[PDB]
């Protein structure tokens, strides 16, 4: 038997790190009713999706979907979304384990591909990237890529538990370094372009995310569309709603949660 919940230690470390390094400012982000813990039968075993959601003064949303339907179906989809008054990149950590094998996509998806953006956010990561890409070779077959995109297909669970885990850890820590140092953008022209790039990226993810197929099979189309557009890649809904106010906390009374929520 292969490791059942290979990304459990990944999420636990991320939660510990988020809790410690963002502790002062970290508050809950609202998880819509019906999308905290979703279970279905697959095959043949129970298959659940656990959601986690947080926010800070600089981070519009940190959210994870942790999926587990046994060794053959495991996903950890963790993404950091900055507020629109910062020029920060996203941090995306998309870890997927299937019968075919592992699919690992780790990146700080940049708002811009200019030399000055790369100078600011790519070049400080080059050492980290070159270190980890040695162990995590290109995974095969762009405007949202950074120079330090790690796209790899480990063939053995041990590679995930070691090399992928260390890369996972380094990219989170390096990203949170950027977040600490980042300062509000006040120039209106810069803010207009930041918002354009954020909306373009989130529209792309909401429309083309590969989990749509998996979630539709497990829970049906309606739940899948609401999860994707209403939580995982929810900026456009929150903006059209009028809930999103740049740099402002989204009201939510739920307490911080970092552990599975028994259904």
């Amino acid at each position: 038997e292969a490791v059942s919940d290979i990304y459990k230690p990944f999420w636990e470390w991320a939660a510990k790190t988020i809790k410690e390094r963002l502790g002062d400012d970290l508050v809950s982000y609202p998880i819509p009713d019906g999308y905290l813990r979703k279970e279905a039968m697959v095959g043949e075993s129970l298959a659940w999706t656990q959601s986690y959601g947080y926010q800070t003064k600089k981070m519009r949303q940190i959210r994870a979907a942790h999926v587990n339907g046994g060794a053959s179906l495991q996903v950890l989809n963790l993404v950091f979304f900055p507020h629109m008054n910062y020029d920060l990149p996203f941090l995306g950590l998309d870890l997927v384990t299937l019968p075919g094998g592992h699919l690992i996509a780790i990146d700080m998806q940049p708002l811009f591909q200019t030399e000055e953006y790369k100078k600011k956010y790519a070049e400080p990561c080059m050492d980290m990237y070159q270190k980890h890409v040695k162990n995590l070779p290109w995974g095969g077959d762009k405007q949202y890529f950074s120079p330090v995109f790690l796209w790899t297909r480990p063939q053995e669970d041990k590679q995930v538990e070691t090399y992928v885990f260390e890369a996972f850890k380094d990219y989170i820590n390096k990203y949170l370094d950027f977040v600490e140092a980042a300062k509000p953008v006040t120039d209106p022209d810069h803010l207009a372009r930041i918002r354009e790039r954020q909306l373009s990226y989130l529209q792309y993810r909401a429309e083309k995310d590969p989990a749509r197929g998996m979630f539709t099979r497990m829970y049906g189309p309606e739940w899948t569309e609401r999860y994707i557009h209403g939580f995982l890649f929810d900026l456009e809904e929150k903006m059209e709603s009028g809930e999103y106010k740049t740099g402002e906390l989204l009201p939510c009374s739920d307490p911080l949660n970092f552990q599975p929520t028994p259904l």
